[PDB]
């Protein structure tokens, strides 16, 4: 299970999930709602997958956790136009994440 040294990552992820701009990223991009996603995006990532991976010990380091957070935002900017609702949400969430991360790094 999660090592206590990563509790700060657990908190950041919780805070991300609570943000209104997080709605596109809470669960895996859902083929019932979004077509052609995995055709383009080879490494999907979302906050629920991160939350479960973190809790079960699937992140050894904060670097691995942050890499998955950045994958959420990188995938979003690959798939979505910057002026789309989901594209804008991704940029909000990247800034929110980086601002919390930079309190530690
Ligand atoms: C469950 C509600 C919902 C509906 C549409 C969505 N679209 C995206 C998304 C994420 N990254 N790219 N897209 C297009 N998340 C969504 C969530």
């Amino acid at each position: 299970s999660m090592h206590s040294d990563l509790t700060f990552c657990e908190i950041i992820l919780m805070e991300m999930e609570s943000h209104d701009a997080a709605w596109p990223f809470l669960e895996p991009v859902n083929p019932r709602l979004v077509s052609g996603y995995r055709r383009i995006i080879k490494n999907p990532m979302d906050f629920s997958t991160m939350r479960h991976r973190l809790s079960r010990g699937g992140y050894t380091s904060s670097e691995e956790f942050a890499a998955d957070a950045l994958l959420v935002f990188d995938n979003c900017q690959t798939f979505n136009e910057d002026d789309s609702e989901v594209g804008k949400a991704g940029h909000i969430m990247r800034r929110f994440f980086e601002s919390r991360w930079e309190e530690f790094y």
